[PDB]
């Protein structure tokens, strides 16, 4: 039977699964790791037991506990990023789309959801496999990781809770796809692991540590480099966290022994309540619990193993969206609201850059303010609140992306580069927001092939070239087609720093992307903050 595999761990069974008027199978809510509860809270993964009988796999699994935006009850703007399962700290599965008739040999994409590490499912609409499995004859899988502090609690030199343990669930993950994924016809040999935001920082994460670079062979990272500001933190500031948390829960604090047992007494709500009390600054865009600079997991500090060539040499492609801000400032930075075209004052325009950049002096405040303030119209709410959106996208996403890729290319086997920037016509949050962080997801799963959804032919049409350039990449190490008539995505150089555009419009070629605000974030504001 198709619907039937038989993996190293046992038999499952799968479903058969519409999409396009077609069909293919999935295989949904596979167990790869022994519930991490109880006693094993904050522990590393174990691998799961292999069970006699049929794992019954025609369901989605339960999505880990988390925090739940409820900014916007209702709206499902904010809603359809929420979990859409049951939440249970036993949630430690992956799923996978198989074209049918089931392939022998073919290319694997293995999806790593975002969330900033404090949340995030596999489960939800916009992850779903099925077009793009079926679209591409690809074998598509997505895994899931602990998330908040049940996946990164640090108190570095206990065993109990060394932190980056959801680094390690996805690597368990790539573990059992690397060793089963031939039994439902992909090629273990090709695979690409792909995630986007905090997914896409796993991504380069996984391609730095040692422990993970033999489980894959390339890697596509959107909106996410391994070295954003807030995408670690060192162990004596993890540590510090893991205090704070156990202070709010009123906890003895003697010893990482008593600390850590007094946790795992609490209920997963109990946590997740005061999980955003342990910040160290009023700041937007940063997470309390995040991958820690262990000295196991990454061997030194990300800077000196990307200056060094300590890393997975391969090909990558990569890239952000145009309006990458626009999401934190609307949650949480003065002046900012869903409904109105949020116009900023000078007064907000300087408590968002507060916000924003956190750890600078005043110095460095002023800095910032003044490389992105236009001097002979200050008052011009329109470039106030766009300012604001650039300061949170460059600090953030952009600027850390285009270090990654300099770093790496000088030493990798190909990168290619783009530059999302298309609206799509449907879009629920104001046009203030514009092309914002997340939305080129839905394009990359194909969901503008689906007519009920309402896009236009022009983005079905966009939609289906983004997903060729990755399947592409994923079986060859290039998007292009051998042969193709089409307009070549360029490769990126040291020396030419070529990138294109992904938009409606026909593709264009530029250079040097965002390299005037990039060589403040990246030369220029650290070197004045160590100085001062
Ligand atoms: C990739 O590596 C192969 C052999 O290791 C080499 O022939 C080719 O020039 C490389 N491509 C790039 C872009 O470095
Ligand atoms: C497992 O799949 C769903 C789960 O609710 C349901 O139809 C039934 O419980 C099970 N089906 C089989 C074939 O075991």
């Amino acid at each position: 039977s198709e619907l039937l595999v038989n993996t190293k761990s046992g038999k499952v069974m799968g479903t058969r699964v519409p999409v396009l008027s077609s069909h293919i199978s999935a295989f949904l809510g596979i167990p790869f790791a022994e519930p991490p509860v109880g006693n094993m809270r904050f522990r590393r993964p174990e691998p799961k037991k292999p069970w006699s009988g049929v794992w019954n796999a025609s369901t989605y699994p339960n999505n880990c506990q988390q925090y739940v935006d409820e900014q916007f009850p209702g709206f499902s703007g904010s809603e359809m990023w929420n979990p859409n399962r049951e939440m249970s700290e036993d949630c430690l599965y992956l799923n996978i789309w198989v074209p049918s008739p089931r392939p022998k040999s073919t290319t694997v994409m293995v999806w790593i959801y975002g969330g900033g590490f404090y949340s995030g499912s596999s489960t939800l609409d916009v992850y779903n496999g099925k077009y793009l499995a079926y679209t591409e004859e690809v074998v598509l899988v997505s895994l899931s990781y602990r998330v908040g502090a049940f996946g990164f609690l640090a108190l570095h030199g206990s065993q109990e809770a060394p932190g980056n343990v959801g680094l390690l669930d996805q690597r368990m993950a790539l573990q059992w796809v690397h060793d089963n994924i031939q039994f439902f016809g992909g090629d273990p040999k090709t695979v690409t692991i792909f995630g986007e935001s905090a997914g896409g920082a796993s991504v380069g994460m996984h391609i730095l540590s040692p422990g993970s670079r033999d489980l894959f062979r390339r890697a596509i990272l959107q909106s996410g480099s391994p070295n954003c500001p807030w995408a670690s933190v060192s162990v004596a500031e993890g540590r510090r966290r893991a205090v704070e948390l156990g202070r709010n829960l009123n906890c003895n604090l003697n010893s990482d022994e008593e600390l850590i047992h007094c946790l795992r007494e609490k209920k997963p709500q109990e946590l997740i309540d005061v999980e955003w009390n342990v910040l160290p600054f009023d700041s937007i865009f940063r997470f309390s619990f995040v991958p820690v600079i262990d000295g196991e997991f990454f061997p030194t500090s990300l800077e000196s193993m990307l200056n060094s060539g300590n890393f997975k040499k391969t090909q990558i492609l990569l890239g952000v969206n145009k309006d990458e801000g626009s999401f934190f400032l609307l949650y949480g930075a003065p002046g900012f609201s869903k409904d109105s075209e949020s116009k900023i004052s000078r007064e907000d325009f300087m408590s968002g850059v507060k916000l924003s950049v956190p750890h600078a002096n005043d110095l460095g405040l002023d800095a910032v303010t003044l490389q992105y303030t236009d001097w002979m119209d200050d008052n011009n709410g329109i470039k106030n609140r766009d300012g604001l959106d650039d300061i949170v996208g460059d600090h953030n996403v952009i600027c850390p992306l285009m270090h990654f890729v300099n770093k790496y290319t000088k030493f990798g086997n190909g990168t290619y580069l783009y530059f999302f920037n298309h609206r799509a016509s449907n879009l629920v949050w104001p046009e203030w927001m514009g092309v914002i962080h997340g939305y080129e997801i839905e394009f990359v799963f194909g969901l503008p092939l689906v007519k009920e959804l309402n896009y236009t032919a022009e983005e079905e049409a966009l939609s289906r070239r983004i997903m060729h350039y990755w399947a592409t990449f994923a079986k060859t190490g290039n998007p292009n087609e051998p042969h193709s008539q089409e307009s070549k995505w360029p490769l990126f150089t040291t020396k030419e720093q070529k990138f294109i555009d992904l938009n409606t419009e026909p593709m264009k070629v530029h250079q040097r992307l965002r390299v005037q605000m990039c060589v403040f974030w990246n030369q220029f504001l650290p070197k004045l903050l160590n100085a001062t």
